[PDB]
């Protein structure tokens, strides 16, 4: 195909635009996954209780520092208990010689009047407005893990719809329904309509994401695309900082699925005059329309070759891609071959181990350290240096042991927060945001490990199951935080044990740079 590219111009003016283009787009759409951090935040709660919320009442002589100790019990946390309160107020724990001794549980009653929320952090998050607490924690998870599920359906069915109706289509609904559905996310009524239309949101996630790296590189001339892969790559990083700049100035949840939504009409608009992949035009049998395309992206250059262009000059160049309809393959393919087997578990794994352990952490920041905001900022601010030395030291020393080193960092920084003392926050923090860049720096040596490790014609096949085997892994990300009720260092240990026994099994792959 490249001929016609160094025609039309390989890389220029409208490669540079469309990777501007689709890098912005990109962005936001980090923005959208990362957001419930901080659309779903959860503010520190107690009961509603008479003597504490119903200042219309009796007035009352004691401080609210005094009233909330004798209306709400002490709970395990050496803090008011999250989901109990008194049935009677219990004016004689205040005296100096009371002890807990001086009442029994049974003296206390779950929140029958609902939650009290502190406003200082956030005005409104969804947990605050669906009370998705105590016997109800479970909801905030299960959201998070709708979403996820999301994007896996939306990448299945959008392989299928891409080579049926063509990659700029695609990507242009996609835009549309990522706008539409987060407006409506923005408003929903009730919780199942949230989970509903953050999966309908996600479902174009998965789109979007697809038919950006595809479009991109079908119009880029060979010697152009890992630096574009590698762009698209950074895209996300720049996402997080992006995520952490307009959350900290929208407290209202509402008002933030909306901003970062809004922005997709406009997408959607500009996504009309970018063309559609000439590749795709030509195995589809419409070169005519394919040669307006290569003559409108030359003249974006500013070339002067146009002339030269013809159905039969397409015909006669692109027969290399033409011919390769002749070679269908499955995923079965990859098991039944002897030789195959073992680089395909041991990949599939470290696939799986990218997106559980990635999309685990990085959705409850606010457990993970002490400022929420500086926290989504660096796990952005880390993640360009850990990709760009990933990339140097794959040059350097190889695939493998760069991949093994990489998911090792990550799984022994997140298992020494386990052993860290909580009173050392800023030092949790750090271990933390370092694991989340080793996690980054394996996402890039895998997905090009990947594609070395197969046989030409199983080359695709192969990443197709680790990207599935990715998306498949995240949505158990979250489920497993549900373990932190036998205690907050469980989840941690899983999180961290994942990537440390898929770093090691990545060393029993084969060496794939040659020397
Ligand atoms: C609040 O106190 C007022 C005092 O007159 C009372 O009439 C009202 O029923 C109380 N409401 C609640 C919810 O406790
Ligand atoms: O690893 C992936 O490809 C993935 C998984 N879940 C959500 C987004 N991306």
């Amino acid at each position: 195909f490249s001929e016609l590219l160094d025609l039309v111009g390989g890389l220029g003016r409208f490669q540079v635009l469309q990777t501007m283009a689709l890098m912005v787009s990109i962005m936001w759409l980090c923005t959208q996954s990362m957001l419930e951090n901080f659309s779903a935040a959860v503010p520190s709660h107690r009961c509603w209780a008479p003597l504490l919320d119903n200042s219309t009442a009796v007035s009352t002589s004691l401080s609210p520092e005094a009233l909330l100790a004798i209306s709400i019990p002490p709970g395990p946390n050496q803090r008011p208990h999250q989901c109990r309160r008194f049935r009677q107020p219990q004016w004689q724990l205040l005296d100096p010689n009371a002890t807990a001794t001086s009442w029994s549980e049974a003296d206390t009653e779950p929140c029958v009047d609902g939650w009290v929320y502190d406003r200082s952090i956030f005005t409104s998050t969804i947990v605050a407005k669906w009370n998705l607490v105590c016997d109800s924690h479970a909801l905030k998870p299960m959201a998070q893990s709708i979403y996820l599920a999301g994007i896996l359906v939306g990448a299945a069915a959008c392989g299928p719809a891409s080579d049926r109706f063509g990659r700029r289509l695609v990507l242009t609904w996609s835009y549309l329904q990522m706008a539409v559905m987060g407006t409506a996310a923005a408003f929903a009524p009730a919780f199942p309509v949230y989970c509903l239309f953050r999966f309908l949101l996600a479902f174009a996630v998965a789109g979007v994401m697809m038919n950006t790296g595809t479009l991109l590189m079908e119009w880029t001339a060979a010697r152009a695309r890992p630096l574009v892969m590698t762009l698209n790559s950074l895209g996300f990083s720049f996402g997080h900082g992006l995520t952490a700049a307009v959350a900290y100035g929208v407290r209202d949840w509402t008002l933030l699925q909306l901003v970062v939504s809004v922005p997709f009409f406009l997408c959607f608009l500009y996504s009309w005059w970018l063309p559609e992949s000439a590749r795709w035009l030509i195995i589809k049998g419409k070169p005519d329309q394919a040669l307006q395309e290569l003559r409108k992206v030359a003249r974006i250059n500013g070339h002067k070759e146009a002339k030269n262009l013809t159905i039969e000059v397409l015909m006669s160049s692109v027969k290399e891609e033409v011919a390769s309809a002749k070679e269908p393959r499955s995923v079965l393919d990859l098991f039944c071959v002897p030789g195959l087997r073992f680089r395909t578990c041991i990949s599939t794994l470290c696939w799986f181990a990218f997106g559980f352990t990635f999309f685990g952490l990085a959705l409850d920041l606010q457990a993970l350290g002490s400022n929420i905001f500086l926290l989504q900022m660096f796990i952005g601010v880390v993640d360009i240096p850990a990709k760009m030395g990933a990339l140097l030291l794959l040059s350097h020393l190889g695939r493998r042991p760069t991949l093994a080193a990489s998911l090792l960092l990550a799984g022994l920084c997140i298992l020494a927060n386990t052993l860290v003392p909580h009173e050392m926050g800023a030092l949790r923090s750090a271990l933390a945001v370092l694991g989340l860049g080793g996690v980054g720096a394996a996402f890039t040596c895998i997905t090009i490990y990947s594609s070395e490790l197969f046989p030409t014609v199983l080359r695709m096949t192969a990443v197709g199951l680790g990207q599935m085997a990715a998306r498949g892994g995240a949505i158990l990300g979250p489920l497993v935080r549900l373990l932190g009720v036998h205690g907050p260092w469980l989840p941690l240990l899983v999180y961290g044990t994942v990537p440390v026994l898929s770093g090691l099994a990545a060393l029993l792959l084969p060496e794939t740079q040659s020397l």
